[PDB]
C-alpha cells in the first residue's frame, strides 16, 4: 500500500495473508475471508504454484512478525481459478481457495459480506484498499498492516487512463487524479472494502496497476460483484 498508514489490529478482520513455503516462507498474496471454510483472493497470485500443499493461510494477523515456526495457519485444500481467466489485465482475475479447516470467527477474523447485485446502483465513497505489500516501487513487504482511503473512479474514466487496455465492467478502478495513494506489489488479492449504510461491502479484489500511485494511473480491481453467481456455484459442495 502507496501513502497509506498503519492499520488498527482487528480493523480489517476478513483481510488474511497468503505465504509460500517454498523456497522459504513468504508473504506471495492478500486475501479475505467470505466464508468459514473460504478466501476470496486473486487467481493470478498462483502463477508458478503447483500444489496447494505450499500454501498457508494466516488470519488475525496484523503484524508479519506475529507470524512464525509455531504460529498456527490454515491448510489449503483446493485452489479454484476462474475458468475463463487468463491474466489480471485481461479479467477474470479471481479465485477461491477452500481450507482444510474451518476459521472459528472472532473479533480478530470474521468474513466480509459480498455485495449484492441490488448494489451495482450504490456509490460507495467510503472505501479502503489494505495489505503488506509495497509502500513503494521498488520496496519490500511490510511489517504492519496498511489501509488507504481511495475513491473509486468510473470505468469510462478508467478506460481513458489505459488505452492500451481495455476496463471491462468486470473491472473497477480507485485512485486519486494526482496519484499518491493506491495498492502496489504484494496487495494483490487483497480486498477493496466499502463501508456501506454501516456495512462493509467487498467490492474489488486487488488486481493490477500501471507502477504504483502514479498520477493518472488508478488501481484496477475484480468487480467482486460480477462475480455472485460464480462464488456461489463454487463454494456450493
Ligand atoms: C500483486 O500484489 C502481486 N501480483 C503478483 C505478485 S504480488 C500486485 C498488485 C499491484 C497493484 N497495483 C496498483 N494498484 N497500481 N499485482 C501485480 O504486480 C500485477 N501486475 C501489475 N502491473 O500490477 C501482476 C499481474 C504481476
Amino acid at each position: 500500500i502507496v501513502g497509506g498508514t498503519a492499520s488498527v489490529r482487528g480493523e480489517w478482520p476478513w483481510q488474511v495473508t497468503l505465504h509460500t513455503t517454498s523456497p522459504t516462507q513468504r508473504h506471495l498474496c492478500g486475501g479475505s475471508i467470505i466464508g468459514n471454510q473460504w478466501i476470496l483472493t486473486a487467481a493470478h497470485c498462483f502463477y508458478g504454484v503447483e500444489s496447494p500443499k505450499i500454501l498457508r493461510v494466516y488470519s488475525g494477523i496484523l503484524n508479519q512478525a506475529e507470524i512464525a515456526e509455531d504460529t498456527s495457519f490454515f491448510g489449503v485444500q483446493e485452489i479454484i481459478i476462474h475458468d475463463q481467466y487468463k491474466m489480471a489485465e485481461s479479467g477474470y482475475d479471481i479465485a477461491l481457495l477452500k481450507l482444510e479447516t474451518t476459521v472459528n470467527y472472532a473479533d480478530s477474523q470474521r468474513p466480509i459480506s459480498l455485495p449484492s447485485k441490488g448494489d451495482r446502483n450504490v456509490i460507495y465513497t467510503d472505501c479502503w484498499v489494505t495489505g503488506w505489500g509495497y509502500r513503494k516501487l521498488r520496496d519490500k513487504i511490510q511489517n504492519t498492516l496498511q489501509k488507504a482511503k481511495i475513491p473509486l473512479v468510473t470505468n469510462e474514466e478508467c478506460q481513458k487512463r489505459y488505452r492500451g487496455h481495455k476496463i471491462t465492467h468486470k473491472m473497477i478502478c480507485a485512485g486519486y487524479r494526482e496519484g499518491g495513494k493506491d495498492a502496489c506489489k504484494g496487495d494483490s488479492g487483497g480486498p477493496l472494502s466499502c463501508k456501506h449504510n454501516e456495512v462493509w461491502h467487498l467490492v474489488g479484489i486487488t488486481s493490477w496497476g500501471e507502477g504504483c500511485a502514479q498520477r493518472e494511473r488508478p488501481g484496477v480491481y475484480t468487480n467482486v460483484v460480477e462475480y455472485v453467481d460464480w462464488i456461489l456455484e463454487k463454494t456450493q459442495a
